[PDB]
């Protein structure tokens, strides 16, 4: 096992996975969990056979079931559950069923052998009850911090399988931003127009990089660490205000991120950076249709056979629903302010008063936490 190989392959789907919902989103704000998806999959690989299987085995270019696979998995799932874990991050995933079907003898176990956590039985021929538990379990597993996951809307008597993934996340910042130096700007939208919005400023010795597009226009990279470096926020902008984050997101890769940090260097800048805080609900279906996993949405043709023995059964809803808080520190509302040795000294100015990416990592691993764009914070 080359170090960390597991985790890399996670966090790579995971950004595969991320384009395909960035492309499904242009102008709108998006976060995402590269990593949550990559895990959920992983359970589910247990519950398929035949083709459905392969798909996801094909896309995530590991097999749950060969040795060390599960084990590496649940010893990532630790180290970000670290004694570090300052309440910073709240983590859930769960594979939801209809309630009278027979589950092949040795499921159960096994699952709870390779992942613990079990399969949830519910009675989906209870109308509203039914999300209603789906909920209430979401919203007590995430810290009480991301409520309605399942919509109102859809999931009917018909229902009888489902994936949920729900992630939140506020970390503190190894430096955090005065609160003083917090003051309202203007930050431009995509479509030119304006708005007046709070942006938070501190100024330091940032790890820092320049790239460029295949388009040939430069654009920022910038890496933030969280308290005692097991974290870290990378934000990324095109230069030119004219230029779409698209240019960004559309050549966004585990690699790319690498080649990111490997290629930065320590110097001083002054950041202004808007105060924000994102909710998304992201559904699965068309980006994993579009990574080939077909099958498993599919009546007839979804093998669930790993799992249950009385043949019907298709996935009817894979869902993720993420909530990040970026603002000054998770701290008592109240950070450490407001030193500054400024003269006319004035180190250069990085402002993200347009549309930007940000990418949460875990640094031992790489693994890719969160991920996102910023559009009108
Ligand atoms: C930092 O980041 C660069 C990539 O970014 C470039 O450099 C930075 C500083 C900016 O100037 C950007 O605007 C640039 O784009 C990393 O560069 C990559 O690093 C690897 C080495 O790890 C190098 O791989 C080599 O590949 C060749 C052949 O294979 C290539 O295949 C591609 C297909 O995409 C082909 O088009 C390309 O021209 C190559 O032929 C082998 O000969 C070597 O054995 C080696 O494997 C990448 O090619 C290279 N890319 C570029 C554009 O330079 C650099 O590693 C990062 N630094 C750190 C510390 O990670
Ligand atoms: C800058 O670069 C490397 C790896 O990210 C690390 O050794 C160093 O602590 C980083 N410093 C920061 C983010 O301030």
């Amino acid at each position: 096992h080359p170090p960390s190989y597991v985790a890399h392959l996670a966090s790579d789907f995971g950004v595969r996975v991320f384009q395909q919902v960035a492309q499904a989103s242009k102008d709108r704000n998006v976060v995402f969990s590269p990593y949550g998806v990559a895990s959920v999959l992983a359970m589910l690989q247990l519950t398929t056979g035949g083709e459905t299987q392969q798909q996801i085995q094909a896309a995530m270019g590991f097999k749950i079931d060969d040795k060390g696979m599960a084990p590496a998995l649940r010893h990532l799932y630790k180290e970000l559950m670290g004694p570090w874990n300052k309440d910073e991050i709240s983590t859930t995933d769960a594979i939801f069923v209809q309630r009278d079907l027979k589950l092949v003898q040795g499921f159960m176990p096994h699952f709870f052998r390779l992942f613990r956590s079990t399969v949830k039985q519910v009675d989906f021929s209870e109308v509203e009850r039914a999300r209603f538990i789906i909920n209430d379990w979401v919203k007590t597993h995430t810290k009480g911090m991301i409520s309605n996951l399942l919509g109102k809307g859809a999931v009917d008597q018909l229902t009888r399988l489902v994936l949920v993934n729900a992630l939140y996340f506020n970390g503190c910042w190894k430096t955090p931003f005065p609160d003083s130096s917090t003051h309202r700007r203007l930050f431009h939208k995509s479509d030119g127009s304006t708005v007046s919005v709070p942006m938070m400023a501190q100024t330091n010795k940032f790890n820092y990089t320049e790239f460029t597009t295949p388009d040939g226009h430069y654009y920022d990279i910038l890496e933030l660490p969280y308290h005692g470096d097991t974290l870290s926020m990378f934000i990324a902008a095109p230069y030119e205000k004219e230029v779409p984050l698209s240019a960004l997101t559309n050549i966004l890769s585990a690699q790319l991120i690498s080649h990111w940090k490997g290629n930065m260097t320590r110097l001083p800048r002054l950041l202004v950076l808007p105060k924000f805080s994102l909710e998304t609900e992201v559904d699965l279906r068309k980006p994993l249709e579009n990574l080939g996993m077909t099958d498993m949405f599919r009546q007839f043709q979804a093998d669930f056979t790993s799992l249950s023995d009385q043949e019907p059964l298709h996935v009817a809803q894979a869902l993720q629903k993420v909530k990040i808080e970026v603002n000054e520190s998770c701290t008592v509302a109240s950070s450490s302010t407001a030193v500054i040795v400024s003269a006319r000294m004035a180190p250069e100015e990085i402002i993200m008063d347009r549309p930007f990416l940000f990418v949460v990592r875990h640094n031992p691993t790489g693994t890719v936490l969160f991920m996102g764009q910023v559009m009108e914070p």
